[PDB]
């Protein structure tokens, strides 16, 4: 049973969502270090987003994987607030958690495993038929918008 202290994913978040379009995520790539080469790789690239209730049949425990262009992560068996280590699109190991912020915000956060001081935060809200991806570094803001499938 799914009311007895662990957290319940929303439906709202549940699906897949293809990214659309974005806001400022160049300047965001910039502030995060990236050269241009490498920025017009990362902003162009085709993204799926998946978000499931776990395969395995576990309650409050999901699925969630980011297929792009190159690059696909597949992180299973997750629960929210609970961190576990995984491969990143990066193809490097970080520490991965997923919660909620509140019933209409989901965040992800990402800890590098070579890299402890390397902490980011990604926020998600549902507008409409679309997934928003939020994130922010050094004061720069961008905003990714997935079109739910
Ligand atoms: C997240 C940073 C990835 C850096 C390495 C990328 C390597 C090869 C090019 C792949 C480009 C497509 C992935 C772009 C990142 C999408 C981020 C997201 O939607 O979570």
């Amino acid at each position: 049973h799914h009311h007895h202290g662990s957290k319940t994913l929303p439906d709202k978040f549940l699906g897949t969502f293809k990214l659309e379009r974005d806001e400022n995520f160049d300047e965001y790539l910039k502030a995060r270090g990236y050269g241009w080469i490498m920025r017009q790789v990362i902003k162009l690239a085709g993204v799926t987003k998946k978000f499931r209730n776990a395969a395995s049949g576990k309650p409050d425990r999901y699925d969630m994987e980011n297929l792009t262009t190159k690059k696909d992560t597949h992180h299973k068996d997750w629960a929210l607030g609970e961190e576990f280590q995984d491969e990143a699109l990066d193809s490097t190991q970080h520490k991965i958690t997923f919660d909620l912020k509140d019933p209409n915000t989901l965040t992800e956060t990402h800890i590098k495993v070579d890299d402890p001081t390397d902490v980011e935060t990604y926020e998600y809200r549902r507008d409409g038929d679309y997934l928003v991806m939020k994130m922010s570094w050094k004061g720069v803001s961008t905003s990714r918008y997935y079109k739910k499938q």
